C-alpha cells in the first residue's frame, strides 16, 4: 500500500530521532 | 538500540520497494 | 457511487505522492 | 510529470463534484 509506505518511512523516521538522540 | 534501529530501516526498505514494484 | 469515488480519491492520493517525490 | 499529475487532480474534482451533487 501508499499508505502502508508512509506509515514505513513514519516508523524509520521516528526511530531515526530515537536514535540520534539516545 | 541498533537492532531496533535496522530492523526501522529494513521495514522502510522493503515497503520503499514493493511500492515501486506496483 | 462510494466505490468508484473512492478509487478517483486512491488515484489522485498515488499521483500526488509521486508528484512530490519526483 | 505535471500533466499526468494535473490530469490525478482534474479526475478527483470531477469523481468529487459528480459524488457531492447527487
Amino acid at each position: 500500500g501508499i499508505g502502508k509506505f508512509l506509515h514505513x518511512a513514519k516508523k524509520f523516521a521516528k526511530a531515526f530521532v530515537a536514535e540520534i538522540m539516545n
